């Protein structure tokens, strides 16, 4: 007989949950297309200096984000070790090489050889942190909580 609100002027439905996690602009195609990474200690160590030369002074060597001279710098920094498994190789290699300008874009500051090292040390470190059994959340330090699997306890 009488309608209070007719359904039509509006569309069927277009509700989204936005993006959660990183958010950085990086085409999935650049993230998964080319990434030459040599897996060694030198890539880890030397790759560890790349970021440590200038980036650690604000947020940890690479993943820790413990920052040594960040006390005067902007508010506390995030922990990349927790977000590392969330970031792919092409993405970090893509950001270090092309970046945007402000912070990333060290493709001219570093070489590809370094870029893979930056990718190696973060990739190795982030993984070593997973061993502790924290991947997916915070690290548990409760003794006698681990599942079946001791080996040298
Ligand atoms: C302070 C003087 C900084 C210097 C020098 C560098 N970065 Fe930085 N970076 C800084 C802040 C405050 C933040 C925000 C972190 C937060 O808590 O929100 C960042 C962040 C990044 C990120 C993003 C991390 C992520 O969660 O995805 C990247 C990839 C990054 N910074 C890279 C980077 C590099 C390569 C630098 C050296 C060349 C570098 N930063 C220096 C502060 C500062």
């Amino acid at each position: 007989m009488d309608i209070g609100i007719n359904s039509d002027p509006h569309p069927p439905h277009h509700h989204d949950h936005h993006g959660h996690g990183s958010g950085w602009e990086v085409p999935e195609a650049e993230i998964h297309r080319e990434n030459p990474i040599p897996p060694d200690a030198r890539s880890l160590d030397q790759g560890g200096v790349l970021y440590a030369e200038h980036c650690v002074r604000c947020h940890g060597e690479t993943l820790r984000g413990d920052g040594p001279d960040a006390h005067d710098l902007d508010p506390p920094v995030a922990d990349l070790v927790e977000h590392a498994p969330h970031h792919s190789d092409g993405d970090l290699a893509y950001r270090v090489r092309i970046g945007r300008g402000p912070m990333p874009g060290f493709g001219d500051a570093l070489d590809e050889r370094d870029i893979w090292d930056l990718v190696n040390f973060m990739r190795d470190r982030a993984q070593g942190a997973a061993l502790a059994g924290t991947n997916g959340h915070s690290p548990d330090h409760a003794a006698g909580d681990h599942h079946h699997g001791d080996h040298h306890h």
